């Protein structure tokens, strides 16, 4: 029964998907816990969230693009959240993802793939204490 | 021109929450601000009926409406107040529209899933409670 | 809150349709009180739930049509039932339905209709009573 | 070949009859009988899981078959049973896949919204159960 | 009966291609004739717009609908014409019914996705400037 | 990269062109071209499927792709070759995943709604044929 983090990406809005996203978690009955929708996150945030990721080569084009738009941060809560939306999520890859998930169905590119969730526990604690303090 | 949209207790309730956002979003409108209520304060609710409170049902209105959480959406677009409010239908089941979001999910006079602006004014003041 | 009579009729099951017709229903918050599912109505039921027809030029043809196929009858049950889903039905006629009905967006004939409703609840009462003794 | 499928009582607590049968209707899969209950007798959810009385959960089982209405349908078609196994989709949450039924609409290992025969035998077996 | 109906470069932008013509499809019309232009030349457009020619938006809606591709598809059925033209909805978003094309998916007067015969006579010159 | 689709016959008798279609569209897959043919030439579809002239199904297939209308597209997209044989999913309904085009809407190993470049070989070659 816990609580996982989810950011709806720029790209998300930019072709209108915002809503056939949330869709999809919210018919695997998931809850809402918490949402804020910043039209242009801080990019003090962005780099936050995705700390494990900047000593990468793409750290500064992610950075960039997560600006690049609106973005919606949500907290679900359910049954196993954390390991159940990552599956609806589907692969970073558009070569690996399933049809059925959300990129699998939906995304085409490594970085515009509409939508974050929390890979862990501990990373879910983290990243929910930044887009919610 | 921007409108005030409140995603109502019921929607959560029947998971209806991004196929109603989700009319607005093909329609074409965009999202200015957003803030989630798991339960809004009665008298933001009450202030934001105001109008109504002389009316038989206004409490059983504000009781609805914090019975769960909420969703309070600024939206923008070119009449996005009049436009909106024909999508969201006509408030009484007997008259609400095939095509509309109260026409297709809603079946209760008060259990209606969603509020918008009635008019510029009711949107300017509507959008500064939500939203100061 | 009353009880009202449904058909869904042969088309519905030849095009696939039987489920959209259904989940409009149930998006509007209806809810099934009976069900019955004929492979082919006997053609006395569906006689006499036409009766008020007998007379017209294309009776034979409707009773033909109502066992070309399978049909399924539900009593569905809701405030205000029989107007609020004779509203969502639609107009008989393909020129007068409206975009939104069940049949201004699926039917295009004014037989091949898709659904029956009671229209009022005299002819409520007596439908639900032929499918449903 | 034919099979047994069991819409459940949370699919009617969550408005997703349409949307489940709407997924076999979609694969082809033609209706050759199907019965509404309201409320199924004990016995007969009892018989239907007779080969899991002597499990633990098989007290909540029953309780939750009972807890609701239920439509009882059999399908036709090619494969039905193999094919309509893989659309349900895996009994356990952490396992169901995206793109299935469970994978997509359940989200708790007993409240999974559909039963469908496992085998050829077992549908012989459910079959004549709710359907003599 | 037959009618011309393009998807406008909107329609693409929005990627509310298969959403247009699965709205058709659903009603049941069948379609005769397809052709996808990456980019209409200037003078099918005009052609197809004759009749406009004298208008203060006839050179923007032009520019327009060459900005993209488009799609001309001729459709047939019982009263194709009128009963298409009924899907597709009022010009103004200010008019268009929840429940059409335009109305659930159209916010401008010229960007509207769709375009369709209004009569058997321009049902005629349209399918021929298209498809000849 | 560019590949080749056919929506087959079968999709236009179960009215299912937009909703597959959609699916690709969906992906962020851009129409480059795009015919509609009532009745295809033998002579193309045999073309089409020359690597399979020694099959035990090779003329049945090419009957079936003539018994109604199908349309070529040919897609465009960062991998569309593969990517699009993964949305469109195994040709056998007793392997195809659910959540992909087959796996959700086929029940038959000839009548599976669509077919899908398998290389950049076969790619062009498809492409020629449809399209030169
Ligand atoms: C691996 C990788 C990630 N990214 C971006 C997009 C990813 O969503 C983000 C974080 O990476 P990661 O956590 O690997 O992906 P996921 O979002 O599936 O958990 O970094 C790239 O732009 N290129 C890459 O090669
Ligand atoms: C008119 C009416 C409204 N209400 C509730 C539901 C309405 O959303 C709310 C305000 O009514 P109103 O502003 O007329 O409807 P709308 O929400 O369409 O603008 O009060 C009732 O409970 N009973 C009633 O008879
Ligand atoms: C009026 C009419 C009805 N019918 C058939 C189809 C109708 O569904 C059925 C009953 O007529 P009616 O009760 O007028 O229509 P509805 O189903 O909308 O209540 O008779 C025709 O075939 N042709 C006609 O001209
Ligand atoms: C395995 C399992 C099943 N059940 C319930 C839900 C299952 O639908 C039912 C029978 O289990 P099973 O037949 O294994 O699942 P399926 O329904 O996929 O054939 O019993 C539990 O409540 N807890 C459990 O741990
Ligand atoms: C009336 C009008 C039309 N248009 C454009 C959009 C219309 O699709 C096109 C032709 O107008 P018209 O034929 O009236 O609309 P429809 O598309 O319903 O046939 O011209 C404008 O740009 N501005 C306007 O004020
Ligand atoms: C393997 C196979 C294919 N076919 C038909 C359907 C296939 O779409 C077509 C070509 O086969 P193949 O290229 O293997 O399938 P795909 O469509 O996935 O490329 O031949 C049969 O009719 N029977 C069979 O046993
Ligand atoms: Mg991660
Ligand atoms: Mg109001
Ligand atoms: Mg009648
Ligand atoms: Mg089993
Ligand atoms: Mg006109
Ligand atoms: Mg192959």
């Amino acid at each position: 029964l816990q609580r996982t983090l989810v950011l709806i990406k720029p790209d998300a809005f930019e072709r209108s998907l915002v809503a056939e996203i949330m869709g999809r978690i919210e018919k695997k009955n998931f809850k809402i816990v918490s949402m804020k929708f910043w039209s242009k996150a801080p990019r003090n945030l962005i780099e936050q969230h995705y700390k494990e990721h900047s000593e990468q080569s793409y750290f500064n084009d992610l950075c960039d693009f997560m600006v690049s738009g609106p973005i919606i941060s949500i907290v679900y809560e359910g049954t196993d959240a954390i390991s159940k939306i990552r599956r609806l999520q589907g692969n970073t890859n558009p070569l690996a993802s399933a049809p059925g998930t959300i990129r699998g169905d939906l995304a085409n590119d490594i970085r515009e793939n509409l939508i974050h969730a929390s890979d862990s526990e501990d990373s879910a604690v983290d990243e929910i204490s930044i887009w919610f303090p």
